[PDB]
């Protein structure tokens, strides 16, 4: 069926015209500097994403989902993380990093850019429906648990930095407004205060032993709370929810100035994603940013293990058809960009994920296709 | 008809949430950086306005084109070079430069970002279809003269510092292809060397007597073309005029592919480029920038000496009913951005037209609506 060939690659190529349009840009006609490329990137983020993430989310009534993929993605996610967490506790190499950009690359997919115009040329609109359905519940849950995890490497270094020797003692964390997120980009300082029951009370500011869980869990909640208030995606996505709720419940359409006024912005969504997408891979001095052998790693990850594994927890939950082959294929997009930005800020692996995202974005075709053609077998 | 004033505030306010959201970006939420807004301002100028003004021109037929509406324009254009003509050569303080800035504020309004929208909201989509035909009309005919004007002024001035006691014996120009304009950003050098007639010629390259008109005809000739070869509007309204020529000559429609491909990010055209326009209005120290005696004269050119004359020059040629109207409102839209954008890179009285875009920007809704009720009664 070389017509639906045709018909994929005229939803999916005008995603590469403006990809390499703004790769030939910073690299052939050098049109952009490595700063302007960065404003660029930073208005696509702040919002033509998050506008375009609003949009999707608020244009999908939440009471129609298939509650039956969203439970297979669900399952899928957990199946990643039942995994990592027996690896990460009952191995020598195992670890919390890898834990997380395993999780990234195996179940976080580019389902917003690319995953819903193709999708929806490859199956049809109630395709495109799902990957919202996938993308909403991506952002509300899946990136808040990154955020926790993230979080959690940060004040475990932290801890191990500022007083390995007696943490077990520490009760209370009180951290100043000032102090945004534990990335580690600025340096906080530490200051521990015996309290009059013999307990010690820890303060952190802008410059071998676990404390208790309750401790460690109000701190972390407190800074990803801090996180979530100053992130576009959170307030686009729970925003959209709302509206989605409201205006599905009461069939109250928003008025046309304010429809128009985010559509303005938001129409301009996908094209400049796509060409940020393009201006990172040309700032980026490599293409396969993390060396071969482990970005084949990360492909391999990436194009089999989330298919994969998308495929058992499918068939367990007792996908079939059309739905089945759906999910599949969305397990087999192209890394998704988020899980990118968060390991850029933590510095945790941010080479694996920009290949992943960069590579995966210009070899999805082949895999993607091969995967729809095997599926229709 | 208030249900009219709401149309044209849902058509217009959209571009000034985005306007201000830019400005509130860089003033009071400081998202970006001043080089980060140049890089999306520069972004926009390659992009986002060529390619939405391929989209305008390709979309419609210039087969069915309104020609008295083209003469009206134009015999007000002409009015305007006229008077401007004889006022500069008969009259002490006339001058060139105030020629062009004149002739800019009071004949070339944003006629592609606000104008198309506007007009089209407040009479209908023929009116679109009319301020499409006045878009591609201006980029291809009034931006060259004004390009003529620009490199007539820049040789001028190098001839007068250069060769002034004795230009008239110059008879032929050769600019090396490194000299790509004669804005006078880079200094330009020059030689003089006596043929074997007794005659002069000059050589250009990069660190009170008239030639004859020959001599500087081809020299502002050859520079025009090598400015105009590198103009993105330049190659954005021929390939559309072009492109509208084939596709309604033999009604052949673009592959849907190359449709979409341009469309992805003709999308963003609008929304990118008030965007923009909100940062320029941000970066900019003043908001009145051209002193408020000057620039109450130069509001005063744009919304009652354009619009006057466009009423003249209307009545004139036998414009009539809602035609007329249209034309008039036109002429009352804000001034455009590309003659300020001349005006910046030759150093032309810019803060005149940064005032004129920005501030009739601002003030071009109640200008524009008193416009529109008073020629309705
Ligand atoms: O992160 C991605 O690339 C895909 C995605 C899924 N949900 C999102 C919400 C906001 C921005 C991007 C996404
Ligand atoms: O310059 C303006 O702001 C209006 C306009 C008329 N014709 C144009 C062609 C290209 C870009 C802008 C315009």
């Amino acid at each position: 069926s070389w017509h639906d060939l045709y018909t994929v690659l005229t939803a999916v190529i005008p995603l590469y015209v403006a990809m390499i349009l703004a790769y030939g840009s910073v690299r052939w006609w050098k049109i952009f500097s490595p700063d302007q490329c960065s404003g660029i990137n930073r208005f696509v983020a702040i919002f033509a994403v998050p506008l375009l993430s609003f949009h999707f989310i608020s244009t999908n009534n939440p009471y129609a989902m298939n509650l039956r993929f969203i439970a297979a993605d669900t399952l899928q996610k957990i199946i990643m993380l039942s995994l990592l967490v027996l690896w990460a506790n009952f191995t020598r190499s195992g670890s919390l990093e890898w834990s997380i950009t395993i999780f990234s690359l195996s179940t976080l997919p580019n389902t917003l850019v690319m995953g819903i115009p193709l999708l929806i040329a490859m199956y049809g609109e109630y395709s495109g429906s799902l990957m919202v359905q996938i993308v909403v519940l991506q952002c509300i849950i899946w990136y808040t648990l990154l955020l926790f995890l993230f979080e959690f490497r940060g004040a475990k270094m932290l801890i191990m930095e500022q007083f390995p020797e007696t943490a077990a003692s520490i009760v209370s964390f009180k951290v100043e407004s000032d102090v945004v997120s534990l990335d580690g980009h600025d340096f906080l300082e530490t200051d521990a205060e015996i309290g009059d029951d013999g307990k010690l009370h820890v303060t952190v500011r802008k410059s071998k032993n676990m404390p208790p869980a309750s401790v460690m869990t109000r701190l972390i909640l407190i800074m990803v709370w801090r996180k979530l208030i100053r992130n576009p995606n959170t307030y686009s996505s729970l925003i959209g929810l709302i509206w989605a709720l409201v205006a599905f419940r009461w069939h109250v359409a928003m008025p046309k100035i304010i429809q128009q006024s985010i559509s303005i912005l938001s129409d301009a969504g996908l094209g400049m994603a796509m060409f940020s997408l393009g201006l990172f891979m040309a700032l980026q001095p490599k293409l396969i940013a993390c060396g071969n052998s482990v970005a084949t790693f990360a492909m391999a990850v990436r194009f089999l293990t989330g298919p994969a594994v998308m495929a058992v927890a499918a068939i367990a939950i007792g996908l079939r058809g059309d739905l089945l082959r759906v999910a599949i294929v969305q397990a087999a997009l192209p890394q998704g960009i988020v899980p990118f930005v968060f390991a850029k800020e933590y510095n945790v692996h941010p080479a694996i994920l920009s290949t992943g995202v960069i590579f995966g974005m210009l070899i999805a075709l082949p895999i993607t296709l091969v995967y729809y053609i095997l599926l229709g077998l």
